[PDB]
């Protein structure tokens, strides 16, 4: 769910998840996808394409188990859908941290309705 | 559109509109409505109920004319729908400023999917 996703992003990046990524670019946080603005945005692009296959559970609302072990996100044992969900979230958290170097605050509260349509996943 | 709305909010409050009100509570900013969390949130509740009475214009993307005269938002003539839209946005901007006293930062980046369903407008 959003709780686990936010904790992952915080653990990896060290930044307030909602504040930095809740409305970043055309892809991060709320709503769907758009053409990515930068690398950080593209993380969330891959993120939401990863969600697409999870038709068996709710990426926003369904809780799952994971642990923070030796500064590594370790997805606990779940059902297939929740396990993949956890992996989706882990991947975007890592990706967001990897791309902090080009994080641009002008995208932080990006006006998403004016984003160009995204390619099919 | 979001541009005029954000500017109105800035002119009244005068806080960063996207930052304070882009994701506030269950009603402010993105997505639809939820059961309001406080007075600020209820401003946006009324705000979105106001949008439902519009007849063919796009609240998010349609530009319209207005001016900031003697520190008062004054909606330009435009066309009937755009003027109604402009009055919707003026109303929420004033209301947001009126309720700054009880603005709660805990709601600023509210996780909206866990909001309770709103009453019909
Ligand atoms: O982003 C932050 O870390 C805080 C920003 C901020 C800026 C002005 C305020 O009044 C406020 O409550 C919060």
């Amino acid at each position: 769910s959003l709780f686990e996703l936010g904790k992952m992003i915080l653990q990896e990046t060290g930044k307030n998840p909602a504040k930095s990524y809740g409305a970043y670019g055309c892809n991060c946080g709320v709503l769907g996808r758009g053409q990515p603005k930068d690398a950080t945005d593209r993380c969330c692009y891959v993120h939401k394409c990863c969600y697409k296959k999870l038709t068996g559970c709710d990426p926003k609302k369904d809780r799952y188990s994971y642990s923070w072990k030796d500064k590594t996100i370790v997805c606990g044992e779940n059902n297939p859908c929740l396990k993949e969900l956890c992996e989706c979230d882990k991947a975007v958290a890592i990706c967001l941290r990897e791309n902090l170097g080009t994080y641009n605050k002008k995208y932080r509260y990006h006006l998403k309705p004016f984003c160009k349509k995204a390619d099919p996943c």
